[PDB]
């Protein structure tokens, strides 16, 4: 399985990395888009944006670097893509999983449980979890809110593959 990274910033200063395993092994075309936009390998990915919406004791959400406002981004294939399965489940705190906008909606937004979010098993694809930085994660919750609004502009600074 792939391994990826985000470096993340808070209004500049560095927070640390996040390692991500992506499960290839179950969510093949889900896995890929997600590491082709850590890349950047066709141009346009994830370097440079931010984790636009952020809510204590529920998840981290990011990959909007289109619109930078939850409405926004672009997957790997020309559209949106489907649900490719819901094998994988959101059992706790640092399963990485795909934000989308109903069913078959898949793009480029994503997002990392700081709970288990079961209510979202069936619903939204989840396709990995962080293997190190969940207090990297545990720093981005911190600035978030009830709104989601963060309290500090996070950034991933920079993105890619590690194996």
């Amino acid at each position: 399985n792939p391994l990826v990274y985000l470096d993340v910033d808070a209004n500049g200063k560095p927070l640390g990395r996040v390692v991500l395993e992506l499960k290839a092994d179950v969510v093949p075309k889900t896995a890929e888009n997600f590491r082709a936009l850590c890349t950047g390998e066709k141009g346009f990915g994830y370097k440079g944006s931010t984790f636009h919406r952020v809510i204590p004791s529920f998840m981290c959400q990011a990959g909007d670097f289109t619109n930078h406002n939850g409405t926004g981004g672009k997957s790997i294939y020309g559209s949106r893509f489907p649900d490719e399965n819901f094998t994988l489940k959101h059992v706790g705190p640092g399963v990485l999983s795909m934000a989308n906008a109903g069913p078959n909606t898949n793009g480029s937004q994503f997002f990392i449980c700081t709970i288990k979010t079961d209510w979202l098993d069936g619903k939204h694809v989840v396709f990995g979890h962080v293997i190190e930085g969940m207090d990297v994660v545990k720093k981005i919750e911190s600035f978030g809110s009830k709104s989601g609004r963060t309290s500090k502009k996070i950034v991933i600074t920079d993105c890619g593959q590690l194996s």
